[PDB]
């Protein structure tokens, strides 16, 4: 039995898992594994399950308010980033390149690169301290971020602010939630409408936001997508939507993470898309790629991918949603990859006309989907009818480079657009090309030698 603390609040749902504010102290056992954890809580005295992702062992540096943990190097800079940061707004994090070394990320402001994130290495030494540079060490990473919020002392801005977030979800509704009755949520706010129903934010229980899907009788089979929602739900990655529950009788609904900024499509259009910059829009492109290398490390496939399924969050986090939906939909027309509703435009030959959805398949979709990631989000194939489409795709026809879109993006594109699956590159591929496509000379890391 450690002591953890409450890294959040958490609002108790149900009757076996346990409300908790931030900084409450609860005992919870040695080795346990999994998503919720048996607590009881010395703060209040009241006992239940709790998220395992909202608690720290006390007095660990994963305790401290400013330590991300595994956060990337390139999503760290996506938090500190936020406009409304003040100079100096700050988070430790693991080094992804060296070891158990540390790393210190700090916004900053500059003539030249404007609004940036300055990285340095922390080092930890023999004795189990810490420094930056070699000539100002210290006992403990909280004494380090006590120094440096003093004086800047080499670094490039004094420490002011610890970057703020947002609670995390929590894996599931609650322990053994899956199942769920149509009475636990109530549709608050109706965001959208599709072919086959729409989209709900929503609450679970009283306590959690969440979006609900509501399928149109009919739709699909309710044995079917149960059985597919089994192999949907064991989908977890930071850049895939996650699918909370589901109410299995007609009509269907499918309740998953609530996403604050509405479909990427809707978003590249209108009031905010207009004024993406490239490395926003690459940035973009990348988580995309991110949550498909996972579906394809998984030996899953999405069938749908393009704008309309991507859902963008807080600091231009983008989600892949609805993957492997589209499989279950019963519907003569559409399952014969025709009609109206069939995005023939996004649709590799081989999945239109054979019927072969497969991740390479997915792939051709994603270079459709940079398509309308670089053209604020226009139609594909702007003058040609759906009709059309595939018959001019098979002999050979290929989008030009959008206007705007750099040539190397387009010959990305045209990689993705093979007509050959198996040439197509991997979304393993397509991440890190697009997480390393802008690059600079030397500076990853501040030479902390002597600052
Ligand atoms: C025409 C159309 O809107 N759709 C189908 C062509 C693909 C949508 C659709 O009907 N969504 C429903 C309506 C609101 C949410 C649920 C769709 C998107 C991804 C999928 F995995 C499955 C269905």
């Amino acid at each position: 039995v450690t002591t953890f603390v409450a890294l959040y609040d958490y609002e108790s749902r149900t009757e076996t898992d346990l409300s908790f504010k931030k900084g409450e102290r609860l005992q919870i056992v040695n080795n346990t594994e999994g998503d919720w954890w048996l607590a009881h809580s010395l703060s209040t005295g009241q006992t239940g399950y709790i998220p395992s992702n909202y608690v720290a062992p006390s007095d660990s540096i994963q305790a401290e308010e400013w330590y991300f943990g595994k956060i990337t190097r390139r999503e760290s800079e996506r938090l500190l980033l936020n406009a409304e940061n003040p100079r100096g707004t700050f988070l430790v994090r693991e080094s992804e390149t060296t070891k158990g070394a540390y790393c210190l990320s700090v916004s900053d402001f500059d003539n030249a690169k404007g609004l940036n994130v300055k990285h340095y290495k922390i080092r930890k030494l023999d004795s189990g301290g810490f420094y930056i540079t070699s000539r100002t060490q210290f006992n403990s990473l909280q004494q380090l971020v006590a120094y440096y919020s003093k004086h800047a002392d080499g670094l490039c801005h004094r420490l002011t602010t610890v970057c703020p977030t947002s609670k995390p979800q929590t894996q599931g509704l609650a322990k053994d939630a899956w199942e769920i009755p149509r009475e636990s949520l109530r549709l608050e706010v109706k965001l959208g409408q599709g072919c086959f129903g729409e989209v709900w934010m929503g609450t679970w229980n009283g306590t959690t936001r969440v979006a609900i899907k509501t399928l149109k009788p009919g739709t699909m089979s309710p044995e079917a997508f149960l059985q597919e929602a089994q192999v949907m739900k064991k989908l977890r990655h930071e850049k895939l939507v996650q699918l909370y529950a589901v109410v299995s009788e007609e009509p269907i609904y499918i309740v998953t993470e609530y996403m604050s900024k509405g479909s990427l499509l809707d978003f590249l259009k209108g009031e905010t898309g207009k004024y993406l910059r490239l490395p926003q829009l690459v940035d973009m492109a990348a988580q995309i790629a991110s949550g498909m290398a996972y579906v394809e490390r998984m030996n899953y496939v999405h069938r749908d991918l393009r704008a309309a399924n991507i859902l963008v969050g807080e600091n231009l986090v983008c989600k892949v949603a609805d993957f492997g939906l589209a499989r279950l939909i019963e519907d003569n027309e559409y399952t014969a990859r025709q009609g109206a509703k069939f995005p023939i435009k996004w649709t590799a030959p081989e999945a239109a006309l054979y019927g072969r959805f497969t991740i390479k398949s997915d792939v051709w979709s994603f270079g459709i989907l940079l398509t309308e990631l670089t053209t604020k989000g226009r139609v594909p194939y702007p003058g040609m009818v759906n009709r059309e489409v595939l018959d001019q795709v098979e002999r050979g026809y290929r989008m030009p480079c959008p206007p705007e879109c750099p040539e190397s993006l387009h010959d990305l594109m045209c990689q993705c657009w093979r007509k050959e699956p198996e040439e197509r590159p991997t979304f393993e591929y397509l991440q890190a090309f697009l997480e390393d496509y802008f690059t600079s000379t030397e500076p990853q890391y501040q030479p902390g030698e002597n600052l």
